[PDB]
Order: structure tokens, then C-alpha cells, then sequence
């Protein structure tokens, strides 16, 4: 596909989806907010070599004006084609992430440096690691092929059934899945199924349920999503504080997966994802930690020093633990993998020292 020329209908769409978006001057969107008619008009007849064009970026946030972001990358190279947009998004949304900025290469850093959090068991409830890749050389959910999910699935099966020790598991495809084993992944909490209708509305779940599945180790501490949003999403996670083994044993499983899979990635953005709220580092890490006595100040939000972000939990007292919050870190662009997740750990360790004293 040429890098210009969209046929007609791709025209009219647009430009109606361009309107609605501004007749909602009510939308709070990060694609109303810079998606300007200059932008637009500069970008509307672009297409990826892939083939993708501005409708396949936006379409999800015309549809769905309550969506936060609004925009997702339809292939990787949707990421340089419409910059124009993609650029001040990505930057609104990424804290410590400008312009011009390169997010660093890849370093997960030395694991030694992690280790002792709560073994006593006072204070963290569950800690939580999810990572996210696409796969080199295929383009995303509203791009890919029949046969492209089919192969995909194929490499993505033979690598993770290699898993030795700590990683060995067991693959569930979604195709054909069973009630029984659906039951089952719905209590452990590692089902995922046809997207809503924000990825519904961006033709993320063509060819449902080919080449989607789920895979998971014996102990349930490490978690696959294999073509829920992105080709990849890994999560590592236990219940209490060991942030060391929760971090280990994923940057151990992300080592040998690509090992046999290498991964797509940009000079500026990092890892590229179908979604640009998971670029960078795409690290997503949740530690829930009970901290009744900083409850009361909430001068708690001493976590901004280590740009940490603070959330309150739900439930009652039949339910829950008071006083928990979930503790997450801002950062996942313009920072090295060990560098997000050493803030978490020393924020941590910084907010039970806080803990302790307080009286």
C-alpha cells in the first residue's frame, strides 16, 4: 500500500466522525482534546504500508465518545504515518515523557537489588507485575489476517510450552473452549472474552476467537494473554510482598520468550502496543498494601516522591481489609524497566517505614 490516497468512503466517514467528535463539546477525550481540524486535515489521506488509515487509528473514540484515550495503533507503523496525532496523545498521557524524548533500550536491571518487603506480612496484601509486547513482523488486531492469528498463536504455543520449572504451565485456547475450563479461568480471574465496545469499535476482535488464548503456571503466579488487546500481555503476580520473585520470574519468562520471539519496538516510544496507554516500558505494577494509620492523613498521596500513584479499594468489612490502597507506578515511558519498578520498591519501602512510625 502506498503511503497516500484513502478511497472515498474512508473520506466521508472521517469527516463525519471529525464532526461528531465536534458537536460533543461535551467529550473529555484525549482525541477530541488533539485531534485539531489543522492535525486532521494534514493526516486524513495517509495510509500505512499495511494499508491503515486515519479511520482505523480513530474509530474507537468516534463510537465511543466517553473513551479516556480514543486512539489505537492499527500496526506499528501507524505510530510514525500519524505522529502528528499519535505525538501530543502519547505525551499528554505519559508522565515524564516529552517530545523528542527516547525511551532508554530495555533494561531489566540487577534483581539482586530487590528482595526483602513485607516477609513478616503486615502490611502488603498482593504485588502485581503485567508487561505487554506485540510480536515483530505482524501488524495489530485490525490488520491481521486469518492465518496471521493461526501462525501467530502457533509460535506464540510453541514458545510457552518450552516453560521449564516456575513457568511450566498449561495453554487454553479460546477456540473450543470448554465450559468446564471457562468456569474455572473465571474464578482463578484469567478469562478474558470478546472485547467491549471500545475494542470492538477499533475491529480488534476480527476473527474471534482465532488464535486467542490463555496460558498460566501450576501455581497461578504468572499469567499469558495471548491476543486479548495485545498479541502479548504477561502478568506476574502473588499474594504478600515479594517483589523480588514477582519481578524475577517475569523478566525470566519475557527473557525466554524472546529468546524464541522477538518483539516490535521503536526508537522513541519502546515496545509498541495496540494501545498507546501501554508503550514504553508498558509496566503495569500494582502492589495492594494495608496502611490504616496513613489512611487518616492522606498525606499518603510521600508516594508522589517516587512517582507512585495512590488508589483506594472497595468492599465492606465482610469483604476486605481496611485502610488498603493499591499502589501503582505513573511512570511507564522515559524510564528503564528497573528503574519503574525500583520506584515502586523503594516508594514501598519508604511508605511501611511511614507506617511504622506513624503513632
Amino acid at each position: 500500500h502506498h503511503h497516500h490516497m484513502v478511497d472515498a468512503a474512508v473520506a466521508e466517514k472521517l469527516e463525519a466522525g471529525f464532526q461528531k467528535l465536534q458537536e460533543a463539546t461535551n467529550c473529555k477525550s484525549l482525541l477530541k482534546k488533539h485531534l485539531t481540524r489543522e492535525i486532521f486535515d494534514k493526516i486524513k489521506d495517509l495510509k500505512t504500508s499495511f494499508g491503515s488509515t486515519l479511520l482505523d487509528v480513530i474509530q474507537s473514540g468516534v463510537e465511543n465518545l466517553d473513551s479516556g484515550f480514543g486512539v489505537y495503533a492499527p500496526d506499528a507503523e501507524a505510530y510514525s504515518v500519524f505522529n502528528d496525532l499519535f505525538e501530543p496523545m502519547i505525551c499528554d498521557y505519559h508522565t515524564g515523557f516529552k517530545p523528542g524524548d527516547a525511551h532508554p533500550p530495555r533494561d531489566f536491571g540487577d534483581l539482586e537489588t530487590f528482595g526483602n518487603l513485607d516477609p513478616e506480612g503486615a502490611f502488603i496484601v498482593s504485588t502485581r507485575v503485567r508487561c505487554g509486547r506485540s510480536l515483530a513482523g505482524y501488524a495489530f488486531n485490525p490488520c491481521l489476517t486469518e492465518a496471521n492469528y493461526k501462525e501467530m498463536e502457533e509460535k506464540v504455543v510453541a514458545s510457552l510450552s518450552s516453560l521449564e520449572g516456575e513457568l511450566k504451565g498449561t495453554y487454553y485456547p479460546l477456540t473450543g473452549m470448554t465450559k468446564e475450563v471457562q468456569t474455572q479461568l473465571i474464578q482463578d480471574r484469567f478469562l478474558f472474552k470478546e472485547g467491549d465496545r471500545f475494542l470492538q469499535a477499533a475491529n480488534a476482535c476480527r476473527y474471534w476467537p482465532t488464535g486467542r488464548g490463555i496460558y498460566h503456571n501450576d501455581a497461578k503466579t504468572f499469567l499469558v494473554w495471548c491476543n486479548e488487546e495485545d498479541h502479548l500481555r504477561i502478568i506476574s503476580m502473588q499474594k504478600g510482598g515479594d517483589l523480588k520473585a514477582v519481578y524475577a520470574r517475569l523478566v525470566n519468562a519475557i527473557n525466554e520468550i524472546e529468546k524464541r520471539i522477538p518483539f516490535s519496538h521503536h526508537d522513541k516510544y519502546g515496545f509498541l502496543t495496540f494501545c498507546p496507554t501501554n508503550l514504553g516500558t508498558t509496566i503495569r505494577a500494582s502492589v495492594h498494601i494495608a496502611l490504616p494509620k496513613l489512611a487518616a492523613d492522606l498525606a499518603k498521596l510521600a508516594a508522589g516522591k517516587f512517582n507512585l500513584q495512590v488508589r483506594g479499594t472497595a468492599g465492606e468489612h465482610t469483604e476486605a481489609e481496611g485502610g488498603v490502597y493499591d499502589i501503582s507506578n505513573k511512570r511507564r515511558m522515559g524510564l528503564t524497566e528497573y528503574q519503574a519498578v525500583k520506584e515502586m520498591y523503594d516508594g514501598l519501602q519508604e511508605l511501611i517505614r511511614m507506617e511504622k512510625e506513624a503513632a
